[PDB]
């Protein structure tokens, strides 16, 4: 009967029922976002109140609404009109992407542009992209999409191989008009196809790969009860799914003796942004917030057996709402399995004559998403030794442009005439901490070099220091790889047997953060991305590092507004936001389809246990 | 008939035969080191000359000798007496480790020390450690070992749980005398056992782990011919074994079309050092060069099936020499297998309606070694997409001391009274490059942030720069994680179809380098470890970054002496030396036996191919 259970189809149809009965979901209305709300803090001796949050867009053009519904009581808790010029446009609706190409086809400016390049409009695809906020005043309070053109020579052709550069169009998707068509000049269309299943380009496929067979004859070592509650090798959690964040982990905890010891209350990727570094006016506005503007959860792939996920796989098929409030199942959307992970520990002792080896493994929870040309895999891992890890795998087809004759400082060449603008992929993991409970504290730990002198006469000593982050005004931190900077989340009220606060250490990869100029528009909308680590005091309305409506919203929101409250985080209910990302100067090897690249982070115990927690792992 | 084949037992017994016949291996002589020499450059139309290098120690105390033998011709090429006070002591002999405890047992100073602490000498193990070079003048030209005491309460007890602090002894292992016994005061002996197979400490073992079965019903996709020549998924290499470096990879190359394209001519871990950061006079001298002083190859474990190595495993059993020149097989010393590696590439395209997924895998070549309390796994990986990776896995039992009452800035507490001095594990990978051949060049690539202004009006642009390292005086480089610094090795004379030099990019982990004071003795003996990347002009006598004899040798050797020649490295036969390491503030979870921690690096293609090299991978 768990309150962290996944949303069922019945609950979604019931939300729809409640909204209709209340006059809130007539035939002009559309769900832009629907998701279950996490139980409120405390909520112990108190039975549940399953609530759902909904953003309801109006196609006629009236003000949209934010609505909370209790499916427990069958009621609307609250409903309020939003002012989207102040607080930001709602997520882009799936039904509005189609509109961009359709409308552009009958627009004279668009056709004149296509005709100057000798292009047939029936062969010209348009990627409909999130618009952000810049110098266009007729855009504030409006839902705009920006269209970039790509030629498809035939229905099975990869249009990404044939970008139409020097051309961008802006479209208003509510009033259904083309607001602008910008043509900076004709660029030649890159001529080679990039059809990665065509034999002319692949050559004869390899016959040298012999099968690797991964099975579990007694089935998997984890259990799933209540739909989504996992127990595995002392670990305990609930796997949730939200249409925005995708897979969310709740109540991550570790069974130490007879004690269930919390570690992380909620773990999500709460934003991901892909800023482009090409100063071309055709692309200098390109910033996909895939989580915030698109809702990456809703484009989660169906994951096929012995192919996306290998081994003994347990699937979850999370349910979401479509634009009318009918439930939609995402079949096999979440993969769950365990894999071998080499050696856990090994020592061969001369003096005892005892030889000891133990195998490691990890629990994997994963989903995959597709937006346009981009494809991302999101993987959480739990290891036997208490380590928690996240990894993002980026693949898909790189976003293209023309390659300027004379070269470029901001674009690489993939094929003759074909460019790939430089860009980053930056993630924010929101980690609502609960190291042995909610009373937590972050310290920043740096290695300390010591001078040869009195007390260190051989000049070999080195040390470490820890600086407590006491208030949110001191809790916006940058990496220092050179001094091995990490951050320890500990519980000052829960000590280990050696009388030291229990903790977990966050190990970042220390990749570059947001490169854009600090005065730029993306540095303001994505302020989280300019720093590696932020710590806030928990509040229930502080969910996203960019705020609740990213679509076409400037600064004034998210992390920088949260931390300004300068609240006490020294032995309180806190939340860690770790920025981490890939910086991509695309290479020839990324074309015509990109091999996986990865980025992530991990947390390892740090005096959390009283000794190794894997002493009781058996041989074999 | 390959000249990169592993040494056979017949060849080693033949080296012994040649040395005896020449009067160089009488009954007072001992092999401290024996290894096959790599073929000389050129060596194409010229048939082979299998040569072996040998260091021959004399137990009576005469000068040791360096000898090169040709087993082809059955001759001594050269033999020369060494002056070990000038050029450094030979590697420690396995037979000399035993001597330390034996001699100390009858030494009055040692027993007086043991008697003050109420300790029975029959229960006191002594770790015999490499001595380095410090303020002791009677040590230069002498082979000294330093002994630290650990109590074993019974024959199957882990003595590491009971360090005897405040006590160190120095011993001369040729003349068989105790030169010094230093007692700084009695420290209590840590009382808890750390027996990780004892049920009282483990508790009942888990029964929750269900088997994971990894098989290959058609066998593995790689072939091994000529003992050690591997072909796998376009890759080609020879797996070598040296008693010092362990597993060495020769002729790493990639089959692109009908062309065999070299990448790395030779890849090894050419040094590894573990500097201790505790200023105690009992430990401030502790610096194990496991590769240089001990020869980690000679302590390679026998790796057992379905346990150290899982799956379809092909073993190699490399042969080495014992102290008398008899061959010794290391049975199942090298594991070779292939493993699944998740998704290689995936895109689901709306416009084409084509959905595409491909699985990745990697070839693994690995060995494991044990020195005293330390156990290390050394793993090379080749991926389908042309990426090459190394990873070191550290485990074993942490080196202990007493934990000072009043705490320590240089030691953590693992159990009541038990300390673990802070230390680092630092590796040097020597990569003799051959990117499409021997004419290579290194550039350092940093991300470039750009100011918002003319030509970048939205403030979104970013770029990259590359700086060619033209001479060895400019080729000692440090990491800059913040600017995403990497190093590209390219061939200026071999261009891809887009007319850019082919290359591979080295991606470091950017962990801290040597923390010791730059004026310290370890900063001088291990000068390589103070910088992330060094590039030298290839020479055949420049093998180790510390020089040919590390045992008790000061500066004046290795990398800093190599680079001073200031040779041209811009489009020449070059060698990259990448320093990378772990900095360890030991945690409670590392006791009583440490879970694996890892560190490494990788190289990925960078315009090496004309497009993705995995286009011809089949579905499934
Ligand atoms: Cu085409
Ligand atoms: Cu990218
Ligand atoms: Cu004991
Ligand atoms: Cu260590
Ligand atoms: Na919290
Ligand atoms: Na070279």
């Amino acid at each position: 009967a768990s309150p962290f259970r996944l949303a069922s189809a019945g609950e979604i149809s019931e939300v729809q029922g409640i909204l209709r009965t209340a006059g809130l979901l007539g035939p002009e209305k559309r769900i832009a976002y629907l998701g279950v709300l996490d139980p409120a803090r405390g909520a112990g001796s108190e039975a549940e109140d399953r609530r759902f949050r909904v953003f309801i867009h109006d196609v006629s053009g009236a003000r949209p609404q934010e609505v909370t519904v209790s499916v427990t009581n069958g009621t609307v808790i609250s409903a309020v009109e939003l002012d989207t010029a102040a607080t930001g446009e709602l997520p882009v609706l799936e039904e509005e992407f189609e509109v961009v190409e359709q409308l552009l086809a009958t627009d004279e400016r668009w056709l004149k542009a296509l005709a100057a390049r000798n292009l047939d409009v029936s062969k010209v695809r348009v990627a409909p992209l999130s618009a952000g906020v810049f110098e266009y005043a007729e855009e504030r309070g409006r839902r705009i999409l920006r269209g970039l053109a790509f030629v498809q020579d035939f229905p099975e052709d990869s249009a990404w191989a044939h970008p139409v550069d020097g051309l961008v169009a802006y479209v208003d998707v509510v009033s259904k008009e083309v607001t602008r068509v910008i043509d900076t000049g004709v660029f030649p269309v890159p001529a080679e196809h990039g059809n990665y299943t065509d034999p002319e380009l692949t050559g004869p496929l390899r016959t040298t790969q012999k099968p690797i067979s991964i099975t579990q004859p007694e089935g998997p070592s984890f259990t799933v009860t209540g739909g989504n509650h996992i127990e595995w090798e002392k670990w305990s959690l609930d796997v949730g799914f939200d249409v925005r964040e995708g897979v969310v982990l709740h109540n991550i905890a570790f069974r130490d003796g007879d004690r269930l010891r919390p570690i992380i209350n909620r773990a999500s990727i709460a934003e991901m942004v892909v800023p482009y570094g090409d100063p071309s006016p055709i692309r200098s506005w390109q910033n996909y917030f895939d989580t915030g503007e698109y809702l990456v959860g809703q484009y989660a792939n169906s994951l096929e057996l012995g192919c996306d996920c290998l081994g003994d796989i347990t699937y979850l098929s999370p349910v979401i709402s479509d634009a009318f409030g009918n439930p939609r199942e995402i079949r096999n959307g979440i993969c769950m399995h365990e894999e071998d992970w080499g050696i856990l520990a090994k020592h061969s002792d001369l003096w005892s004559g005892i030889n000891y080896t133990r195998r490691n493994r990890r629990m994997v929870i994963s989903f995959f998403t597709t937006i346009g040309n981009y494809d991302y895999g999101f993987y959480w891992y739990l290891y036997l030794d208490g380590t928690i890890e996240f990894e993002a795998k980026a693949t898909g087809v790189v976003f293209t442009s023309a390659f300027p004759e004379g070269g470029s400082d901001n674009i690489s060449q993939l094929a003759p005439g074909l460019g790939a603008p430089f860009h980053q992929h930056i993630f924010s993991a929101r980690l609502d901490m609960a190291i042995d409970g909610f009373t937590n504290r972050v310290e920043e730990e740096d290695v300390v070099r010591q001078t040869m002198g009195p007390g260190n006469e051989r000049g070999n000593a080195f040390s470490r220091k820890r600086t407590v982050l006491t208030r949110e005004s001191e809790a916006v931190r940058e990496a220092d790889a050179r001094t091995g900077r990490t951050w320890i989340i500990s519980n000052p009220e829960s000590k280990n047997r050696l009388n030291e606060p229990v903790g977990y250490k966050l190990h970042a990869h220390n990749q570059p953060t947001l490169l854009a100029d600090p005065g730029s528009s993306i540095a303001r909308r994505a302020a989280f991305a300019t720093k590696d680590l932020w710590v806030t005091r928990y509040a229930d309305d502080e969910r996203y590092p960019t705020g609740d409506f990213v679509n076409q919203h400037s600064g004034g929101a998210g992390l920088p507004s949260y931390i300004a409250q300068d609240r006490d985080i020294d032995g309180q209910d806190i939340v860690v936001w770790h920025t981490f990302g890939l910086t991509h100067f695309p290479r020839v090897e990324d074309w015509p389809i990109m091999p996986v690249d990865t980025v992530g982070f991990k947390l390892r115990p740090e005096g959390f246990f009283d000794r190794s927690p894997v002493l009781d792992v058996p041989a074999n």
